[PDB]
């Protein structure tokens, strides 16, 4: 197994997937990584094999159908897997914890939204549709570009909104156009 959490390129205390060489924090892992399991298979390996499972599942879907499915399992998991791929950028730290907003000229947003929230939200089974957690992402995005305005750091929202649409579109194989 690697020697570093893939998540956050750590080395600490790592937990091993038995089906592929990656490891993980216990909490950089989601969901967290599981108490007693063996063998204990990481996100990606259960990823793959529902794409094994089901080959057709890679032809290309659209977006608004996809948005309107309800979170049943394997959706939860898409969701838990494209939320931890964000994290896996190391520009995800601006948005992991809950923001605050006291800048010349600007007004924070009416409704503030971080990682950490998309992760609990997750956690706690608050989404019913993937509609949900999708407008949760790009609100986080969204609020960071309004707020930033002309600065340049208004640029780290539009870099980790591009890697969090790339991950959407292969997780949930949407059509390509
Ligand atoms: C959809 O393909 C999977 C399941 O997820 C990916 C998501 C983003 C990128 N970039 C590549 C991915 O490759 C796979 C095979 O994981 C390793
Ligand atoms: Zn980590
Ligand atoms: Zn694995």
């Amino acid at each position: 197994n690697s020697n570093i959490c893939e998540v956050c390129n750590k080395w600490g205390r790592l937990f091993c997937c038995d089906t592929c060489p990656r490891s993980f924090h216990e909490h950089c892992h989601i969901p967290s990584v599981e108490a007693n399991k063996n063998p204990w298979s990481c996100i990606f390996c259960r990823i793959k094999t529902i794409q094994e499972r089901c080959p057709e599942s890679q032809s290309g879907h659209q977006e608004s159908e996809v948005l309107m499915r309800q979170m049943l399992p394997e959706e939860q998991l898409k969701c838990e897997f494209l939320l931890l791929k964000v994290y896996c950028d190391s520009k995800s730290c601006f948005f992991a914890s809950e923001p605050y907003y006291n800048r010349e000229g600007s007004q924070g947003p009416q409704k503030p939204m971080w990682l950490n929230k998309v992760k609990t939200s997750l956690n706690e089974q608050m989404y019913t549709r993937v509609e949900g957690f999708v407008q949760d992402m790009r609100l986080i995005f969204h609020n960071h570009k309004e707020f930033y305005r002309e600065d340049k750091f208004t640029r780290l929202g539009i870099q980790v909104q591009d890697i969090f649409e790339k991950n959407f579109r292969n997780i949930f194989a949407i059509q390509e156009t």
